[PDB]
């Protein structure tokens, strides 16, 4: 039997209007129609199929999305057909429900020849968030960042961790964290790191 | 036909020798028609003969469901060795097996860093405390937090996070009340993981 996964776009790529999100329909184990709330849409593309090493297919079809209708909760359904399985089958899927909460950003200096600095980001909603850090407006590329975790109040909270030579910290260079997220103003917000 | 699970013990189990660690296999989707199940364990692909299958026990979707636990030593489980279980059923062309070990690679102390609430979490009547945990090895880990020998519940801990060197982090979160934090009451973070001395450290914090 054929096997149909749907991915939500990228938390980035709708808070963005600049950037394109997408639904993705993954379908493993060898058509396509897609709807959004009730309507029939036509903008969705196929790709090269991506043989496997297990003589499967990955036939993959990708739906652009509106910014707006992602974020106001409209309903994505990946209607995928084909010979070996009988009945077509249905995914769906749409942003988290609720009430957005705008998330609470917190940096924290450090307590070897590297310090790492940490960004708190909690009490938001729904999970979808991006963070980045940057120094003097560029992208800094030794950091981490854990998954949403549930907090006993429904909202979400996370951690980044950026790490860097302790030279760096040391002049006082400034250290940024940036978050996006659905409830800020503009969808972006950034608290600032620097030793004092 | 079945499905076959097998499940590790919790890391708490194998690091503290009063506690007995165990690792448990499960089988669904046992039919009717082909009713009986058959275990065999093997430890480093030897096989072994002391662990525990209940009965069978029907489910609600009329299939059985079969359990079978088997305790390890505590030292076998942190010295790597591999546990694996068959299970054979007349409804399979060939028996199922599962093995489980711990993570492959040398182990790493965990850095233990406790990180105070900021000014701007004081106007709210909660703070929030920080235990940053990092660059252990393997994964498995427990993480809790007290105050004057007395367990705090009230916090959240993120899933073990996969560092750019290789080990892992995480940070935990305790939240409590604004008073309890500037009365100066002291805080204690407590991780125990394998590559700790006593398998446990301890980190505190307040004011
Ligand atoms: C034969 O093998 C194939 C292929 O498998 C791989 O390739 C071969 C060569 C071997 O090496 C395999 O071992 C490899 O795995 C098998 O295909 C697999 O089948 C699985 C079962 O049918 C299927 O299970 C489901 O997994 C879901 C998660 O899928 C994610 O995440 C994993 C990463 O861990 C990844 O493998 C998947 O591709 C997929 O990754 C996401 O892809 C989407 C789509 O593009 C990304 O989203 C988009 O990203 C773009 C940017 O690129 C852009 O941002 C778009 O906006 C955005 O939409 C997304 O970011 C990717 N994630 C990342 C970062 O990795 C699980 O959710 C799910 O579990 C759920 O349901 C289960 C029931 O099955 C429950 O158990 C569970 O609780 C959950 O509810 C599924 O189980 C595998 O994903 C699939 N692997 C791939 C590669 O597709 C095939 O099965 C096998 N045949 C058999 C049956 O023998
Ligand atoms: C027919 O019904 C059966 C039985 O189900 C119940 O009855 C039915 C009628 C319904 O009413 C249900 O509500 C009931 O649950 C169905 O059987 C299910 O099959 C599923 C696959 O079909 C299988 O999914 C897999 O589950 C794994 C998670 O299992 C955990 O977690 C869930 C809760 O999330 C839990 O329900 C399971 O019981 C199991 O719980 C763990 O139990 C272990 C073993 O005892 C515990 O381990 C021990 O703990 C003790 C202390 O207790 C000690 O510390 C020991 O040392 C230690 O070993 C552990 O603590 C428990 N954890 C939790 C969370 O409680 C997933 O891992 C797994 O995912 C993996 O496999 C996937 C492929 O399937 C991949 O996608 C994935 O990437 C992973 O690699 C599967 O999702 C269900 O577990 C199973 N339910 C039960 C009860 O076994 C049956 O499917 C249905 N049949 C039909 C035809 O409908």
């Amino acid at each position: 039997g054929p096997s149909v996964f749907l991915f939500p776009p990228k938390p980035k790529d709708t808070l963005m209007i600049s950037r394109t999100p997408e639904v993705t329909c993954v379908v493993v184990d060898v058509k396509f129609n897609w709807y959004v709330d009730g309507v029939e849409v036509h903008n969705a593309k196929t790709k090269p199929r991506e043989e496997q090493y297990n003589s499967t297919y990955r036939v993959v079809s990708v739906l652009t999305v509106l910014h707006q209708d992602w974020l106001n909760g409209k309903e994505y359904k990946c209607k995928v057909s084909n010979k070996a399985l009988p009945a077509p089958i249905e995914k769906t899927i749409s942003k988290a429900k609720g009430q957005p909460r705008e998330p609470q950003v917190y940096t924290l200096p450090p307590s070897k020849n590297q310090v790492s600095l940490s960004c708190a980001v909690k009490g938001f909603y729904p999970s979808d968030i991006a963070v980045e850090w940057e120094s003097n407006g560029q992208p800094e590329n030794n950091y981490k960042t854990t998954p949403p975790v549930l907090d006993s109040d429904g909202s979400f909270f996370l951690v980044s961790k950026l790490t860097v030579d302790k030279s760096r910290w040391q002049q006082g260079n400034v250290f940024s964290c940036s978050v996006m997220h659905e409830a800020l103003h503009n969808h972006y917000t950034q608290k600032s790191l620097s030793l004092s």
